[PDB]
């Protein structure tokens, strides 16, 4: 650990797990392509389990930067194809309000509104599609992006079709196998479980619950480790050996639309490097008017690409530089604001070039 990553980091992470009483975390930074691991307090306060770098967190969100990358997969192996239909994947998506939008629509939250929660209610196969046919589009498809569980997560869940392989299986075998994250799940195996930290809220102990479409929207918990390999693979794809596996990576960071200085891929989220700290910084159910990107800018090496993440108890950050081979993984087991995340992720990445 070069002494400079070391302070930075340092001088940066303590001040904030002390002001936002974060419990236990990991942080990762890739520096010239190499990984450099931190990790502070516990994992179990009941059970005085330390974090260490084989702990399991929740990443929430995070989770939809390996759906989109499993979405590039199938779209490179021409499997499916963000500009087919909806309905195509899903023929019993018979309403009307689905004629015109897009596999490309709901791996953006660009189809009109859809939800940002799928509700608690829908239990089974039956009850989501009765959600999604009685859903009524606010806007036309391509006009605004509304973040949504709902619309991400059935973009996954379609997108795996072809295969006949189900989204874990999918997910396990051409995205985690693959890259080697032996220690990244969607269910926390028994044996693994010495290692699953408890997230905390209000001071209780929790873990995220099960719900529809989980799986594609937030379900996966990964180690500090195998994130900050997550971050290497996607910094540099083009020594990822999988040719579709390649494909779909850069699939995921072209820029298919723009909304102030953001850009959204499939999954993670883009601005233009240098950027400004406040640009992502501050500045709910935030409607965005948004501009096509026509046709899509293939990934930029000079950007910020990020993904925030949270569960009920889990707050998480990644966020790198292709051009800069710069990278860092935030993992605390504690929601916290994410306008404090992105101000250390800046801090310490500017901070080393
Ligand atoms: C992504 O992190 C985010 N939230 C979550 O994934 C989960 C959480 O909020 O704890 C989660 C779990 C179960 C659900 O039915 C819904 C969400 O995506 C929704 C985060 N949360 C937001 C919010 O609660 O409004 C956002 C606006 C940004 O993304």
């Amino acid at each position: 650990a070069p002494q400079q990553i070391n302070d930075i980091v340092h001088r940066t992470i303590t001040p904030l797990i002390e002001q936002q009483k974060i419990p236990g975390m990991a942080v990762a930074v890739i520096y010239q392509g190499k990984p450099y691991y931190f990790t502070w307090g516990y994992a179990d306060i009941a059970k005085k389990q330390p974090v260490t770098q084989q702990t399991l967190f929740e990443l929430g969100s995070v989770s939809k930067t390996f759906t989109g990358v499993l979405g590039g997969d199938a779209i490179a192996r021409g499997e499916i194809k963000l500009s087919d239909p909806t309905t195509k994947y899903w023929p019993e998506l018979t309403a009307k309000q689905w004629n015109g939008i897009t596999l490309l629509h709901l791996a953006t939250y660009t189809a009109g509104g859809l939800p940002l929660q799928v509700p608690d209610e829908v239990k089974s196969s039956s009850d989501l599609l009765r959600f999604y046919q009685n859903w009524q589009p606010a806007w036309a498809p391509g006009t605004q992006r509304l973040y949504a569980n709902s619309s991400i997560g059935l973009f996954g869940a379609l997108a795996v079709k072809p295969s006949g392989l189900s989204f874990e299986q999918a997910m396990q075998t051409r995205v985690f196998q693959p890259l080697k994250l032996n220690h990244t799940w969607i269910n926390v195996p028994p044996a693994e479980e010495k290692n699953y930290a408890w997230g905390y809220r209000e001071g209780k102990a929790v873990h995220v619950s099960p719900g529809a479409l989980d799986a594609e929207a937030y379900g996966v918990k990964s180690t500090i480790e195998d994130m900050a390999r997550w971050v290497q693979s996607n910094l540099k794809p083009l020594d990822i050996n999988e040719k579709t596996l390649q494909q779909g990576i850069q699939l995921a960071q072209s820029r298919y639309w723009q909304t102030g200085d953001m850009y959204q891929g499939l999954g993670w989220e883009m601005l233009d490097w240098p950027v400004n700290p406040d640009s992502i910084i501050n500045g709910a159910l935030a409607a965005r008017p948004v501009k096509a990107i026509t046709p899509p800018t293939p990934a930029v090496r000079a950007s910020w690409v990020h993904k925030t993440g949270a569960t009920g108890g889990f707050g998480s950050y990644v966020a790198f530089i292709p051009e800069k081979e710069l990278g860092i993984v935030m993992l605390a087991n504690k929601n916290y604001p994410n306008p404090a995340r992105v101000d250390a992720a800046w801090q310490i990445l500017n901070a080393l070039q």
